[PDB]
């Protein structure tokens, strides 16, 4: 269901391992936060985009392709997503 809970669950073990709290550790300032996604993403702030860069990985950040289910990836986007719009970082 592209469920935020999911995507946080997917979240807290996948991805905070670099970006902590929407925190970057390798890129410091590329942060998962809606300024920071407008600016530095491409794709601009769109599920389509966030998903996009999850999926093929995309300058020093590893792809998720089939390592994540498609429910699953779809979560993690939304809940980026969620969290960046929010502001829950
Ligand atoms: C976990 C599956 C995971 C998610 C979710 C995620 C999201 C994400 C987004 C949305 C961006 C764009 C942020 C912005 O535009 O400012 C982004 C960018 C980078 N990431 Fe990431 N990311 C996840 C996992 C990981 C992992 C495990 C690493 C560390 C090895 C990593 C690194 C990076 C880096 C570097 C960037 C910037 C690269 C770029 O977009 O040019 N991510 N991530």
């Amino acid at each position: 269901e592209a469920d935020l809970a999911l995507g946080k669950a997917v979240f807290d073990g996948n991805c905070a391992a670099c970006h902590a709290g929407g925190g970057n550790n390798v890129i410091p300032d590329h942060t998962l936060q809606k300024a920071a996604i407008e600016q530095f993403l491409d794709g601009g702030f769109n599920i389509e985009a966030i998903v996009y860069q999850i999926e093929n990985g995309k300058g020093a950040m590893p792809a998720w392709d089939g390592r994540l289910d498609e429910d699953e990836i779809a979560g993690v986007a939304a809940y980026v997503y969620d969290q960046a719009a929010g502001n829950k970082w």
